[PDB]
């Protein structure tokens, strides 16, 4: 499963924002490995879009527009136990909540995160 719980990250617009997603892996998983990134946006209406995936050994990104270029895989070895991804130049648009699945059949694992971006610093 994830090593984190749902968590709370705030940052500024501009910064860029780390969003973990560590995994460990059960001897059972024996099934393809698996990594999507959903995101269900603050400011419209849609709900779990696909941001970036990691299916059959390789990465597919370009699936949420207006986050293109902006949102990478941390690690350098997902297959490790890192799925973390950093979503760069945050503007007031990437808040919502962004979701990371694991899955290695049977195992399956999920985490949420709301990101939330400030004008300028202060949560204080």
């Amino acid at each position: 499963g994830i090593t984190t719980p749902e968590e709370m990250i705030e940052k500024a617009k501009g910064e860029t924002a780390y969003l973990p997603c560590k995994f460990t892996l059960s001897p059972e998983d024996q099934g393809p490995l698996d990594i999507e990134w959903l995101i269900s946006p603050a400011d419209n209406q849609k709900v779990d879009q696909v941001i970036i995936l990691y299916s059959g050994d390789k990465i597919y990104d370009d699936y949420y527009p207006d986050l293109k270029g902006r949102v990478h895989f941390t690690s350098n070895d997902l297959k490790s136990g890192d799925a973390s991804i950093n979503v760069t130049n945050l503007q007031l648009s990437d808040i919502g909540t962004y979701q990371c699945k694991v899955k290695k059949a049977p195992g399956v694992a999920n985490k949420k995160i709301h990101l939330v971006v400030l004008v300028k610093p202060s949560g204080a």
